[PDB]
């Protein structure tokens, strides 16, 4: 037993991290087959970043303006193009460490592992959720840009995130690997704030199941409720609505414990109103919302 | 900006994880050069659980009683020996993925990454600390036995923990990679209980210094304290005594932030007295004790 914020093993992704330099800017790229993926803002000077014309800045650029380094080996760039906010550098050599992979776009509430890198060198792994306001509460210092987020499904790496920038509040904004932003953000130096964030209700519920599975049962009660009743409470506390689909995804956990989602919703309703009466759940004084139902089943079963 | 329980990249450890089978028992082994390290309890059955005579059970085994599997490849055992509570199976192939490594025994309060593994397949990675009572609050199911804890400093993997057992309170007990247990525990399923756990005071202080660095000052006060007065208070909340060693260790974070170690100690005494009054520090509504002074300087 025990319950921890757990990342996927990072090794299949560590094998894909390179350093990309354009002028004075250095950051991380993802090397898969014969292409290196990195944020297009690597082509910007600090002057450029206030109002960049990426079209113009890039036609002015050529292959030789890009220094790709895989540890102690220079990769030769033989092509360059832009997909949305991502720069694709074609290289002369396929990554012999390319895993089975696809590019996937995640939904808010979904979790993924982040390999934090500095100078194309993997430094840390941590599990994140994509927030309802499309930011992530990561840990990123300068040179972190181009760090990626991923899931593993058997042998297949699903790449879902690339880090572009930190917002004024300390939270982070990035794209999928096709360079589409998550959330209403642009890759320019400008005034950008995260929306007011919400709590991922289905994830809180999943985590209450994890707590019960690990013997932390105090908050259970004899009561049940309804989606409509609960959701008027949720909306009140800046919780996402619980849909019937959320209820069905918790299904397995509802079985293994005998606590039906609206049964557990009544526990949660009461924690939102009355609080934790001091106590903790899985060594947290907060209602944790960065474990999905899948995460709880995966780690506990 | 941001502050997260960050684990080390697990890749150098993933290339060393194999499956070890003996009798009907399967758990994880660590493949470094021509040696596979696993818990010696792999050679026990039901009737050997309470009072295993390990020297007696191991002399009755031949090399071919051990089935070592690295993915699809079967490894050939050519030798076995026991060092303390760890079994060392010699194999005919050196692991070509062996990273630079060492074995270190850590002290309570130190942090490390765990790679939780089942059937020699890595399942996930998380950060832990050695608690003052010599347990770890891990996440471990049946079959995770022989999973390892490590640090990675400057490309060298420092192995500091191998998982052996879960105690009745749901916390975890293991050995260093020389097979010596952390704490008073033994590889017998005889009744054992960990000491009352305590909060790692030096870690809480480092994490408060981290809060100040990332721009949180709400919990500072105008007070200072003597070391001795701080300990008389902190022990009433089951906090570990703070030593002059702990004070020296915080000197850098003190100098970085301009707050004296004993001023920060006054702030902690007040937080223990008041709680957080509906506020958070680095996103926590509790006082975090699984970040070391070193960890806070690395991540920040
Ligand atoms: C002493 C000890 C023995 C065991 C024996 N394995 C557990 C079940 S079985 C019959 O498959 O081996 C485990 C841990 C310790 Br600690
Ligand atoms: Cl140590
Ligand atoms: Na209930």
């Amino acid at each position: 037993s025990g319950f921890r914020k757990m990342a996927f093993p990072s090794g299949k992704v560590e094998g894909c991290m390179v350093q990309v330099t354009c002028g004075t800017t250095t950051l991380n790229g993802l090397w898969l087959d014969d292409v290196v993926y990195c944020p297009r803002h690597v082509i910007c000077t600090s002057e450029d970043m206030l109002n960049p014309n990426y079209e113009d800045l890039l036609i002015r650029k050529s292959n030789h303006n890009f220094l790709v380094q895989a540890g102690n080996v220079q990769l030769r760039v033989i092509g360059h193009s832009m997909q949305n906010c991502v720069l694709k550098l074609k290289v002369d050599t396929a990554n012999p460490k390319t895993p089975k992979y696809k590019f996937v776009r995640i939904q808010p509430g979904q979790t993924f592992s982040v390999l934090a890198c500095y100078n194309g060198s993997p430094s840390g792994v941590y599990q994140c959720a994509m927030r309802p306001n499309f930011t992530i509460k990561g840990s990123f210092l300068n040179g972190s840009c181009g760090s990626v987020g991923f899931n593993i499904d058997y042998d297949c790496v699903s790449f879902c995130y690339m880090h572009h920038m930190e917002l004024p509040t300390g939270v982070h904004a990035g794209t999928d690997l096709e360079g589409n932003f998550y959330g209403p953000f642009v890759d320019r130096q400008t005034a950008q704030a995260a929306g007011t964030d919400t709590t991922i209700t289905v994830n809180v519920l999943a985590w209450l199941y994890a707590a019960v599975i690990n013997g932390d049962r105090w908050f259970l009660n004899r009561f049940t409720t309804t989606l409509n009743d609960f959701n008027l409470v949720a909306m009140k506390y800046n919780y996402e609505p619980l849909t019937q689909d959320h209820v069905d995804i918790l299904g397995p956990l509802s079985a293994q414990t005998g606590i039906a989602v609206l049964d557990m919703c009544a526990s949660l309703k009461e924690l939102l109103q009355n609080g934790m009466n001091g106590r903790t759940i899985l060594g947290s004084a907060l209602l944790e919302d960065e474990f999905t139902p899948f995460d709880v089943v995966r780690q506990c079963s």
